């Protein structure tokens, strides 16, 4: 890829925003995982270098074969087929992008994109804004993750491609044995895969002394349940070993995480969360939302 201290000298293209453009276009950026690790002066530098087009039903973003695209598509609204070998294999829908696996690993584009709403408006960027101010290590960031979880358990109904969304959001931290991952009464902004080791989960007893509910370990998470049910946290997490985790922010876990909702919520059924249930059923917290 770009030589870091090359990138350092390009400029992007600034086509001029409004400020309330600039506020679209940054919540569209911020929430998908490809910026996912771009600070707030390059989220803006690179929502200013976009620019606005829009498609209608049935029309073709790109077309696979094509080597004149080359630019990466935000969706602002509307939704678009991936159709491979006459194959529809994936729905984008707003927020999503389209064009990053060409821009990626630069390759004629491998899937045409049609859209199947009757309109579509996105943001566009072009290749070397992408590659110079964008791409960064993503894809040591896939390598970092991808052996690891293919082999998680709540996550094995996502595809590759999924899988490496995922990884476009993780980063990494280690915890000693003692160490808080998550404090009680917080706002509950990260969800964390545990890599190795060991942690346990502290709730409140009705004296409001902590007690311990349960442990986890590796390939286990932690810190869904506040984003599942928008409050604050209700529980410590502490590292019983030395612990790695993977962790992943509150606002890319729709995009990433979404399709494995429905198992997340499955911890209703599950013994080890009887202390949860019963926070909700007496309303023992407040709520807390995504930023
Ligand atoms: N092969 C493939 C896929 C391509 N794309 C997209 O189509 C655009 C044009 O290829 C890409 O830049 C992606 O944005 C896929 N999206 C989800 N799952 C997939 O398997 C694929
Ligand atoms: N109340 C409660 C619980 C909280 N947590 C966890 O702590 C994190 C921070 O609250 C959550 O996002 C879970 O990851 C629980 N885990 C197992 N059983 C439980 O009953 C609870």
């Amino acid at each position: 890829g770009i030589d870091p201290e090359k990138a350092k000298l390009y400029q992007a293209p600034y086509f001029e925003k409004s400020e309330d453009e600039m506020n679209l276009i940054t919540k569209l950026l911020t929430h998908n995982v490809l910026f996912s690790f771009l600070n707030t002066k390059d989220i803006k530098v690179v929502a200013g270098a976009m620019q606005r087009a829009t498609f209608k039903h049935d029309d073709c973003i790109m077309e696979a074969g094509q080597t004149t695209c080359n630019k990466l598509y935000i969706i602002q609204s509307g939704h678009a087929d991936i159709i491979k070998e006459g194959q529809k294999v994936y729905l984008k829908t707003e927020g999503t992008a389209v064009g990053e696996l060409e821009l990626m690993y630069d390759t004629p584009v491998v899937a045409t994109v049609k859209v199947c709403t009757d309109e579509l408006i996105a943001w566009v960027l072009d290749r070397d804004t992408y590659r110079n101010l964008v791409m960064g290590t993503a894809i040591r960031r896939r390598e970092t993750y991808i052996q690891f979880l293919a082999n998680v358990p709540f996550l094995g109904g996502l595809d590759s491609y999924e899988k490496l969304q995922l990884a476009d959001a993780l980063s990494s931290e280690e915890f000693s044995p003692g160490e808080y991952i998550i404090h009680y009464g917080e706002e509950g902004e990260w969800l964390y895969i545990i890599m190795e080791g060991t942690v346990e989960v502290i709730g409140r007893d009705a004296d409001g002394e902590p007690t311990k509910v349960c442990e986890f370990t590796q390939g286990d998470h932690i810190g869904e349940l506040e984003f599942l049910n928008n409050h604050r946290t209700v529980a410590d997490v502490v590292a019983t070993t030395h612990v790695i985790t993977a962790k992943l922010n509150r606002r890319h876990f729709e995009m990433c995480l979404g399709p494995v909702i429905d198992v997340l919520k499955r911890c209703a059924d599950d013994p080890k969360y009887e202390y949860y249930q019963n926070v909700l059923k007496t309303g023992a917290a407040q709520p807390s939302y995504v930023d």
